[PDB]
């Protein structure tokens, strides 16, 4: 169950770009808050076309399932507005945006402990999802949102949240799945119905590679045909520039899904670094 938000209470201010068959906007929600105060809340609006009915159902099913969980590292959805010709997810606006963009804009001037802190937080979110037997299916650095920057005076680390899952790879066109190599694991390129909790362990490895590579995209030089051949020849990503997490990345990106470590074990490994 998603809280319903009246169309009249949503103002669209900025058109920010596109996700996978979504249009993204910054806006404001006029709402009655705690103690009955009228608030104008910055919101991020994910807009789906109603005509793409199967995409929409997958998208909002995923959003709702995960929003039934409350967790400090999972993005907050405020509700939905389906009172248009479009279905709108109304989400918290995370001030510092996507982690890959953030790393690029800061020219990768962040230390290894910052990266490990973010990795630990993402792993904590993924362990929570794993304990709930809930597959995310779209773990990547762009879906890691930075709530706050490190504060060296207070000793407070960066703090992240993981985005909603979006449309499932079980319904997306094959060409999209291939473009998402190497986040989409090899068994899912073989058959998108092989989606499993193990999927997210593989994608977590790819995401760690991104975090350690300053927001570079792995295999960016390879077109889809060559990405498919990269999996065919069972190749691994190059060791990232910060190589401290190279071993963990390879252990997560195991071509045998059953051999990928649990998030409890991933957290232990991160703790020991
Ligand atoms: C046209 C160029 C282009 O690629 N645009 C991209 C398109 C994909 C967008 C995206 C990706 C993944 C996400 F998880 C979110 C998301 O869920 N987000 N992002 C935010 N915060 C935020 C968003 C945008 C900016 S921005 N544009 O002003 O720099 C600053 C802060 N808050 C929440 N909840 C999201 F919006 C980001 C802009």
């Amino acid at each position: 169950v998603f809280h319903k938000i009246r169309n009249e209470d949503l103002i669209f201010n900025e058109s920010l770009g596109q996700g996978t068959f979504t249009k993204i906007f910054k806006g404001v929600r006029r709402e009655v808050g705690d103690y009955g105060q009228l608030h104008e809340t910055e919101v991020l609006l994910k807009v789906l076309d109603k005509a793409h009915r199967n995409y929409s159902e997958s998208f909002f099913e995923a959003a709702s399932m995960m929003s039934k969980l409350s967790h400090k590292h999972l993005v907050l959805n405020y509700g939905v507005c389906v009172c248009g010709d479009e279905n709108i997810l109304v989400q918290e606006f995370v001030k510092f945006g996507s982690l890959d963009t953030y790393l690029k804009k800061n020219k990768n001037c962040i230390n290894i402990l910052w990266k490990l802190e973010v990795a630990k937080q993402l792993a904590w979110a993924m362990h929570f999802l794993e304990e709930n037997t809930l597959i995310h299916g779209n773990v990547c650095a762009k879906n890691i949102l930075l709530i706050r920057e490190e504060d060296r005076k207070t000793g407070n680390p960066p703090f992240i949240k993981l985005s909603d899952p979006g449309i499932s790879i079980t319904v997306l066109p094959k060409d999209i799945l291939q473009e998402r190599i190497p986040w989409v694991p090899p068994e899912c390129i073989e058959n998108p119905k092989n989606l499993n909790l193990a999927t997210d362990k593989w994608s977590f490895g790819t995401t760690l590679w991104e975090i350690c590579s300053g927001g570079d995209k792995p295999l960016s030089a390879l077109d889809s045909q060559r990405k498919l051949q990269f999996y065919e020849d069972r190749h691994q990503l190059p060791a990232p520039k910060w190589a401290e997490l190279a071993n963990l990345i390879n252990n997560c990106m195991d071509y045998e899904p059953d051999h990928r470590p649990s998030f409890r074990a991933i957290i232990r490994d991160l703790n020991s670094l």
